[PDB]
C-alpha cells in the first residue's frame, strides 16, 4: 500500500492499550512504514492460506477483540526489529531491512505459532491451552528470531542443531522480553499460556525439568518425536545460556553469572560468524567460547563463565 504514515491506538490480548504504526490510504492498515522495508499484519480469516488481507481497519483504532492479536503481533514485531537494530546492529531478520510479515487469526483453535521460511503465522488458541499467541512477546521474538537463525548459521531442523536452533530462539526471545522490560522472566510463553492456571509456562530456561525437559547431556532424549526432540533437548542449552547470564550451581558445577548483555553479545556471535547448518552442540560449546574469546580475551572471566556452563550440563 501508499499513503501517509500514521499511528493508531488499541488494545491487545491482555488488554494493554498501546500505539501502533498504520498507514493511511482510504483504509487504515497495519503497516508500519518506520522500520526497515515495513512491518505488514494481516488477517487469515480462520483459513489456513496465507497471508491472508492486509490488515484494514476504518477509523485507525483496534479495540474490537477480533483486533487484539493484530495489534500484538504488529507491536510486538516493531519491538524485536528494534531490539535487533540497537542492540545487534542488524537491520530486519536478513541484515539487508528485509519486509516482516506476520498473519493472524490462522485456522481455528490453532494452539501454536511458527515461522514458516518467509512469514510469521499465528493461531488464535483454542482458548483453555492457550490463547492468542501474539500475546506473548517471548513467542513473537522466537518465531522472528526463526527468521534470523534461516538467513545465518541456517540450522537445520532437526536432531542437535534443531535443538540448538530452539534454544536461540528461547534464548533471544527471553532478551527481547528483558528488552522490552514487559515482566522479563526466564520462562517461555507465560503470558499466553493456559490462561486458567497461574505460574505456569510452556518450557522454563532456569530450570528445565520442571516440565520434564533435559538439564544435563546424560538426560538426552534419543528418539524420533519432535524431529529428534528439537523441543526438549533445546533444555539443555537453555539451562547453560541461563547459567552463563545468572550463574549458580548445577550438578556440583560451579558458574559465575556474567549478565544478560553479554549473554546476548556471546550468543550473537556465534550465531553469525560460527554456527553452521550441521553444527551439534559440541560445536556449539566451541563457538561460545570462540565469541567470548574473541570479544573478551582468553583469559577473561566470561570465557571461564561460558566454559563452567557447559560442563555444568555435560556438554564437551
Ligand atoms: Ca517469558
Ligand atoms: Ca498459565
Ligand atoms: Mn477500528
Ligand atoms: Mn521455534
Ligand atoms: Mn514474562
Amino acid at each position: 500500500i501508499t499513503g501517509t504514515s500514521t499511528v493508531g491506538v488499541g488494545r491487545g490480548v491482555l488488554g494493554d492499550q498501546k500505539n501502533i504504526n498504520t498507514t493511511y490510504s482510504t483504509y487504515y492498515y497495519l503497516q508500519d512504514n518506520t522500520r526497515g522495508d515495513g512491518i505488514f499484519t494481516y488477517d487469515a480469516k480462520y483459513r489456513t492460506t496465507l497471508p491472508g488481507s492486509l490488515w484494514a481497519d476504518a477509523d485507525n483504532q483496534f479495540f474490537a477483540s477480533y483486533d487484539a492479536p493484530a495489534v500484538d503481533a504488529h507491536y510486538y514485531a516493531g519491538v524485536t526489529y528494534d531490539y535487533y537494530k540497537n542492540v545487534h546492529n542488524r537491520l530486519s531478520y536478513d541484515g539487508n531491512n528485509a519486509a516482516i510479515r506476520s498473519s493472524v487469526h490462522y485456522s481455528q483453535g490453532y494452539n501454536n505459532a511458527f515461522w514458516n521460511g518467509s512469514e510469521m503465522v499465528y493461531g488464535d488458541g483454542d482458548g483453555q491451552t492457550f490463547i492468542p499467541l501474539s500475546g506473548g512477546i517471548d513467542v513473537v521474538a522466537h518465531e522472528l528470531t526463526h527468521a534470523v537463525t534461516d538467513y545465518t548459521a541456517g540450522l537445520i531442523y532437526q536432531n542437535e542443531s534443531g535443538a540448538i536452533n530452539e534454544a536461540i530462539s528461547d534464548i533471544f526471545g527471553t532478551l527481547v522480553e528483558f528488552y522490552a522490560n514487559k515482566n522479563p522472566d526466564w520462562e517461555i510463553g507465560e503470558d499466553v499460556y493456559t490462561p486458567g492456571i497461574s505460574g505456569d509456562s510452556l518450557r522454563s530456561m532456569s530450570d528445565p525439568a520442571k516440565y520434564g525437559d533435559p538439564d544435563h547431556y546424560s538426560k538426552r532424549y534419543t528418539g524420533t518425536q519432535d524431529n529428534g526432540g528439537v523441543h526438549i533437548n533445546s533444555g539443555i542449552i537453555n539451562k547453560a545460556a541461563y547459567l552463563i547470564s545468572q550463574g549458580g550451581t548445577h550438578y556440583g558445577v560451579s558458574v559465575v553469572g556474567i549478565g544478560r548483555d553479554k549473554l546476548g553479545k556471546i550468543f550473537y556471535r556465534a550465531l553469525t560468524q560460527y554456527l553452521t547448518p550441521t553444527s551439534n552442540f559440541s560445536q556449539l560449546r566451541a563457538a561460545a567460547v570462540q565469541s567470548a574469546t574473541d570479544l573478551y580475551g582468553s583469559t577473561s572471566q566470561e570465557v571461564a563463565s561460558v566454559k563452567q556452563a557447559f560442563d555444568a550440563v555435560g556438554v564437551k
